[PDB]
Formats: structure tokens, sequence, C-alpha cells
């Protein structure tokens, strides 16, 4: 049978994953990873979670969130808590990028700046018994091609390899816009 | 500050005529130090020196060198990548990384399109990089085929290259050579 995710639920922000569902989160059709998305505990709260490892954006997990009334408004950032529990992580890095697909902008605008996690610097990261925590914060005020009322349609988060050996489980929680 | 002669915009940019072949600092560049032509790896290259500050602005591009290249009839064509040779000769590089991004400003797409994939250099991995006598050589290759908001004939107007700090202590001289579009 196909991979089966936990129930999808209804798209809501902030996404907190406390109702047993993915609160509208799913794989993008073009995701390089389509493994099971389940709700798992991280740092005392339920979180969206999956496992994967990079060979060898083709190998990159790409999460997707569709919501009809998604607009930037007066928000300046998208933020989320991100946790990693590696089985292997000793070299390279991971780049996290944010994309929206406004129909008025050819179905693609990207937050200009990349959020980078450097696996050679894990012993400097916030951590509890092999669970590493990053407060991912990506500036969306800096997107000039949209206005505050532009219908964004869907948000994608891309987790791309940078010559890493990462393999393990990851967790996403508290996805929200912030001023 | 005195740069070497700007020259005329030529692509591919090989820097063999004693000029910058049209390359300059973007107005928003965080570094505006002398841009000169210097030898790297047996060829002449566009070069500057700088170091990132220890205090990191929350705007992750405020301290980034930003090169800019204006040319008429700047188009992707059937090419899939922008490539260049990038060299670093650090005096300090013990931690962090550098993110290289590529931006064009087509008037038909809001004066801003960006290659989706960042090219990242990890300073913790210098011992694994190609080097000769302290000069590290990276083959920067950035996919532009994946920009869906341009077409092969879209006038791009200008190209900038942003060299952003990722929690690094880099200080030293860098070199850029052989900037071009190329096919997959
Ligand atoms: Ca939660
Ligand atoms: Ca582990
Ligand atoms: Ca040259
Ligand atoms: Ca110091
Ligand atoms: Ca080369
Ligand atoms: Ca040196």
């Amino acid at each position: 049978i196909p991979v089966v995710h936990d129930p999808k639920g209804e798209a809501v922000l902030p996404s907190v994953f406390e109702d047993g569902t993915r609160q509208g989160w799913d794989w993008a059709g073009e995701s390089g990873v389509k493994t099971a998305l389940t709700i798992e505990e991280a740092n005392g709260s339920n979180a969206l979670s999956w496992e994967f490892g990079y060979p060898e954006w083709a190998t990159a997990p790409r999460l997707d969130f569709w919501k009809s009334d998604l607009v930037r408004g007066e928000n300046d950032y998208v933020t989320f808590d991100f946790y990693l529990d590696p089985v292997r992580a000793t070299e390279g890095a991971m780049n996290i990028n944010l994309v929206f697909q406004p129909p008025t902008n050819g179905y693609w605008v990207q937050a200009p700046k990349t959020y980078t996690i450097n696996f050679d610097e894990l012993e400097e990261a916030n951590q509890v018994n092999g669970l590493y925590h990053y407060e991912v914060k990506i500036n969306v005020r800096d997107i000039t091609n949209i206005q505050d009322d532009t219908l964004l349609r869907n948000m994608m988060i891309i987790f791309a390899d940078v010559e890493s050996d990462f393999a393990g489980r990851v967790f996403v929680d508290n996805v929200r816009f912030e001023g």
C-alpha cells in the first residue's frame, strides 16, 4: 500500500499539531521525500514529524500548506520550531527556504534569505539528549514582489542538503507568522 | 576608495584586460572596499578583501558583499547554470559558512528574480576543499533553468551575486573568475 500519513485536518495558523492532525500540512507534489508524516512528541509538545536521509533540491523534503486566505498582512516573518534527532550527522549543512505560490506572481515567490543549519556545529546548538533545537525565522517583509493583500495560495518549506550526511527524524512545531 | 578600471561589460568575464569587465558594487552592498584584478590559480581574477563583523545584524544580508553586473541583452538563453571560479585566501576562517545567492532584476518581473538554490561554503570543511598553498578553489554552479518567472529571452538587466555571512569569522581576500552562463 501507499505511505499513509496521520490525518490531514484543516489548515490553521498557528500550526500547533495538538488535535491529532497535520492541520493542513502535506508533501508538495515535487517533494524529494514523501515518507510518512505523523504527529510525534518533541520537547513536550506534539509536532509534525518525518524521517529521511540524504544520498548520494531533488533529495529535499518539501512541505506544503494550502490556505485560501493566506496573505502577508502586517507580518514580517514566518517562524517555527525545528528539531532534529540524527542517527548520523557529522558533516555538511542543511538549507531551509520558504516559497509562496501567488497566482498573480506566476505561482512563485521566495523569501530572499536562507536559514542554514551547520552540522559541524551541533555541539554549539541547543540540545537535550540528542534532540537539537533551532528557532527557524525567515523574513517575508523582504519579499518585494508581493503586496500585503496578495493572495499567496500556499506556503512551501524546502529542506535542502549541503554536502551533508544527515539521516534521522525531524520535527516541526508552532508554524506562524510574526510581526 | 580606488578600484581598478571598470571597463565594459563582457560575459563570460575573464578579467584578462586589466579591467573589471563591467563588474562593480551594488548600491546595497555591505562591503565597498577596493575591487582590483589579482592573480589566482594562474589566471587574473576580480578580487577584494574584507572580514565580517562579530556582531551580526538580524538582516542577514546587511554585511554581505554584493557584486553587480549591468548588461543589455542579458538573457538565460538555453543555458542552465551561472558558473564561476571562486577562491578564498583566508587570514581567519574557523567557523560558520558563507551563502552565495544569485539575483536578476528583469523589469518584466518586478525587478527581482532569484535562483532558488543557495550555494553554500562551509568553513568547517576547509580541510576537505580543493586548495594549493592556502588558496581554496570552489566551482560555483548555480541553476538558473529552475527560475520559472523568467523565459529564455527575458531581459534580465543586471545580475548581482550576494556573499552572505552564516555565523562565520571569515576575514581575507576572495577572487572571482570566469563568470558565465553554461549549458547542462
Ligand atoms: Ca505542538
Ligand atoms: Ca540520535
Ligand atoms: Ca581570468
Ligand atoms: Ca573577537
Ligand atoms: Ca572552473
Ligand atoms: Ca591565508
